């Protein structure tokens, strides 16, 4: 679907009302399966990092770490394809302004490529952004083929303020995820066991983003 029918017909409607927003083949098998191979090449050829460190033995042999990251510009070599995603990402947001919320977005990240191992190591709770920095909207883009997480776990739970439930959201392939990046959307991944790879971009708003570079200097 063109970036601007989904904008207008599902993503701004939803995000005003929930705060969160799921796409699913967003991008189509044939161009979600090249972004996954460029991702899984960046990892087999030790792009990413060795992973958040989970708990420090005495032993450092043993030392268990979790997610594995990446700052992707999208110009690389052998990372077009994401860079075509982010173009993608940007296209539907561009087509959302002054329709989210009241924020005017002039700018993002590049992107934060994850991948968790799949070896029981998960997220804990958080907020994106908890101090006004900037960042109003969290995009996440998953590439996990035929994921079933009753068996490899790795769900995203968030949950929205002042809702006593949860939302639970698989990390399926080719699956486009918008969502506040404030207090209003409490977050974590829960322990995955098998490989998960996920793409993140966050879009700042204007005035937020202004006034932050004042404090944050
Ligand atoms: O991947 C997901 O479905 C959800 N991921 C996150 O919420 C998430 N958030 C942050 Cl702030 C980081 C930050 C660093 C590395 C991975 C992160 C992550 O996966
Ligand atoms: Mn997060």
């Amino acid at each position: 679907l063109p970036a601007l029918k989904l904008a207008l017909e599902y993503i701004v409607p939803c995000m005003n009302k929930h705060g969160i927003c799921v796409v699913d083949d967003f991008l189509g098998k044939e161009t979600g399966q090249q972004i996954g191979d460029e991702v899984r090449a960046l990892h087999d050829t030790g792009k990413f990092t060795d992973g958040q460190l989970v708990s420090q033995k005495s032993d450092s042999s043993k030392d268990i770490r979790g997610d594995k990251i990446t700052w992707i510009e999208g110009k690389e070599p052998g990372c077009e394809t994401i860079g075509l995603l982010m173009s993608s990402m940007d296209d539907l947001i561009r087509h959302c302004n002054g329709k989210l919320g009241s924020y005017k977005i002039n700018g993002r990240t590049k992107a934060m490529v994850a991948c968790y191992p799949g070896n029981g190591t998960g997220y804990v709770r958080h907020v994106d952004n908890p101090n006004g920095d900037g960042r109003c909207v969290t995009c996440i883009y998953y590439l996990n083929k035929d994921w079933d997480a009753k068996v490899s776990g790795g769900i995203l739970r968030i949950f929205p303020e002042g809702k006593a439930q949860f939302a639970d959201i698989e990390p399926k392939f080719d699956r486009l995820l918008f969502f506040w990046s404030d207090r209003r959307n409490p977050h974590e991944v829960q322990p995955a066991y098998a490989t998960r790879y996920a793409i993140t971009v966050w879009y700042f708003d204007a005035d937020e983003r202004a006034r932050a570079k004042v404090k944050y200097l």
